[PDB]
């Protein structure tokens, strides 16, 4: 048995920004009290993992990234009550401690134990479970799923259906849930409404899925890469527009197309300019715009607050507004019952060892989600 | 009789920015089709009228300003069905045409016939009813209440209770309804919540009234003028703070006081910096911040969109989100039924002839609302 013992395994270590991941041996300590060690089965490549590489999202290096994943519990530390060895699980990059003021609030999900706002790159106790070449290696969002084995805090893992297909449901750990919840829970898209979705990657496609599920009449996809349009239409876009095709700014185009502004817009890219454009294109008196994309570190946008004074609502969210531990098992159950589809998001599959090729696919524009198998 | 005839009467004409009003004779044309000519009884001095004088708010000059008022219908044009000669009325600076997409929307109030966004300073037909010294004089927001007589479009007037005291209920034309609605309708303040209100003038006091009516447990008033604190407490503030008293930024102070951020914040001043501060002091995952103050013309704010990504909601509104013609008569009826008080807002009552002295009281910090009586 490996329980209580250090595990040597392969992980994808990021030593430096703007460099390939290094697939090499790491030592994974056993779980301490209220920790869970997981044998990973599948992990997706989310653009936020690429943001770590590019320095868009600053987190301490060296690091084991990865946050969209599924696996099987190898062992549990003292006092763990919510999972057992052999359970299928999804790591939760947004924790749910259940005890803080946010966790107790009916509409909050950004648990105060998160490692997103001011990243330390550690476990909850301020230490790391990973060593590589004799050096400590940081965690990422308390999940670090780019490893054959990881250790997470109990508040950062959810037990899921034992019959779940892990190579699909890993997407419920980030991209699907984020986009779908941003539409259905955060924006609260209404039947018959007009939506505009900026960015047609895996998260933006999931936003479209949610807008269609909510009964939107028109769903306008916006992307500078027209190769993204066919899949966007397959999952519910009624029209797609490329800003590069127009002489006028796309907020003006979208306002014209919607006969005075859209009901709901979504920024699903991570650019300051498209955050302001997306706000502007929603109807000035009653429109709602949701920021989903992750902005470049420490940069401020500029905007005219008259856009809000007329009546617009601007908001953002992490993880689609879902309380993570409550929601993830229910989303898996709903997937099992065919309430939504994940296959449209999966364009490529690779072994974990080909992680760098998977990032190349994302960066070239060719993929939506690549799923890596351990 | 005056019906069908030009009326020569007294008005306060603003010939250029940053000068006193000129109190002099104007000619007021009779109402055309779908227009209403009103003998003014009382008008309040709102800070937004001062913004016209100061150039904070750009609108065509020369102008008869004034937008918070009540009077009695003198005559109606062909086709008017909603008011009759002798009726008490409140002019509506935000119209309610009942036909546009905003008027038809359950949550919109910023009717597309408004003259706020891109002010022309005219009647709906693009002409003016006012002349002074042989020159045409612009309207303001389709209201122009700083005159013994005005002409408004039918969509810009509401009939109110014949027994109403016009020297009080004029405040339902702007400041009371704006603040109260910003709390109860736009923010939707909840029972037991903690609110922060930036700016303790007539509008901010009305926000406090609404937060208390909604059952807030804590209402923190924020103003740099500590003379405003006593009245703020009288109408429901539980604490007041002056940013000038602190070594740290007030958003940090308010976050500390509220054990991690407030539920609802309101900017009721009109400064870019306090808009960002007010957003920041609301709880990062579930807080809501409402912009009420009118910012200086054509100036953008700068902010970090991570404030929204964590889960905050940022919105603004005109006139408390109330659909104006539906709401104003009901608010007057509610005042008549003792559901809220207006006297706490009224610090000074002056003849119309003292309009300049009233504006000086506002600018000096001394008054909340001066009511001018014709
Ligand atoms: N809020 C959250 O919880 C959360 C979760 C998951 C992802 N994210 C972020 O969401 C964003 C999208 O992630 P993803 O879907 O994996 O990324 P992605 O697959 O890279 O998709 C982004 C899309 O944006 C398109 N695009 C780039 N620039 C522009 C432009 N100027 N105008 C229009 N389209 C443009 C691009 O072609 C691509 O299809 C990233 O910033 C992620 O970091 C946020
Ligand atoms: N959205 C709307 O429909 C609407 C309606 C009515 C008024 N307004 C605007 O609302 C604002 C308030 O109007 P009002 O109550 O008549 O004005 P007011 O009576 O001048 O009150 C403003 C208050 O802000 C205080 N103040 C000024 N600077 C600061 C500062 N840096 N920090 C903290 N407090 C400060 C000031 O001392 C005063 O008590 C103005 O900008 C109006 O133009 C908007
Ligand atoms: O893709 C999800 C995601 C985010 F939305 C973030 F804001 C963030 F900081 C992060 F690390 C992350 F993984
Ligand atoms: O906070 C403790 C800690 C460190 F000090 C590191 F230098 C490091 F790489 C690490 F992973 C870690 F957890
Ligand atoms: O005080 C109400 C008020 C506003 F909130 C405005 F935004 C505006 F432009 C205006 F002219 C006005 F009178
Ligand atoms: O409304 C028409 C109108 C004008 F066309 C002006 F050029 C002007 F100065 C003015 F005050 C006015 F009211
Ligand atoms: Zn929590
Ligand atoms: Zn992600
Ligand atoms: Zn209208
Ligand atoms: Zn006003």
């Amino acid at each position: 048995s490996t329980a209580g013992k250090v595990i040597k395994c392969k992980a994808a270590v990021l030593w430096e920004e703007k460099k390939p991941f290094s697939i090499e041996e790491v030592e994974v300590a056993p779980p301490k009290a209220h920790e869970v060690r997981i044998k990973m089965v599948a992990t997706g490549i989310c653009r936020t993992d690429d943001h770590v590489v590019s320095g868009t999202l600053v987190t301490p290096l060296p690091v084991i990234a990865g946050h969209e994943a599924a696996g099987i519990v190898e062992s549990i530390g003292e006092g763990v009550t919510t999972v057992r060895p052999g359970d299928k699980v999804i790591p939760l990059f947004t924790p749910q401690c259940g005890k803080c003021r946010v966790c107790k609030h009916p509409e909050g999900n950004f648990c105060l134990k998160n490692d997103l706002s001011m990243p330390r790159g550690t476990m909850q106790d301020g230490t790391s479970r990973f060593t590589c070449r004799g050096k400590p290696i940081h965690h990422f969002l308390g999940t670090s799923t780019f490893s054959q084995y990881t250790v997470v805090d109990e508040i950062s893992v959810a037990k899921i259906d034992a019959a779940s297909p892990l190579e699909k449901v890993c997407l419920i750990g980030c991209g699907f849930s984020t986009g779908y919840g941003s539409a259905v829970k955060v924006a609260k898209v209404t039947q018959g409404s007009t939506c505009a979705v900026f960015g047609l990657g895996g998260v933006g496609l999931s936003v479209i899925m949610g807008c269609k599920a909510a009964g939107a009449a028109r769903i306008i996809g916006v992307d500078i890469n027209k190769d993204k349009f066919a899949k966007a239409k397959e999952v519910g876009a009624t029209e797609c527009v490329n800003p590069q095709d127009y002489k006028k700014p796309i907020q003006e185009v979208l306002t014209e197309m919607s006969n005075g502004g859209v009901d709901f817009s979504f920024e699903v890219i991570g650019r300051l300019d498209t955050m302001v454009t997306a706000l502007s294109c929603c109807q000035e008196a009653y429109g709602v715009s949701v920021i989903v994309g992750v902005p470049p570190d420490s940069q401020n946008l500029s905007m005219n607050p008259m856009l809000l004074l007329s009546g617009r609502t601007w908001k953002g969210a992490i993880f689609g507004g879902f309380k993570s531990k409550d929601s993830v098992p229910k989303l898996v159950a709903d997937f099992m019952a065919k309430k939504f589809a994940l296959d449209p998001l999966i364009t490529h599959v690779l072994p974990f060892e080909k992680i760098n090729e998977g990032f190349d696919l994302l960066r070239s524009g060719e993929s939506i989600r690549t799923i890596l198998t351990f």
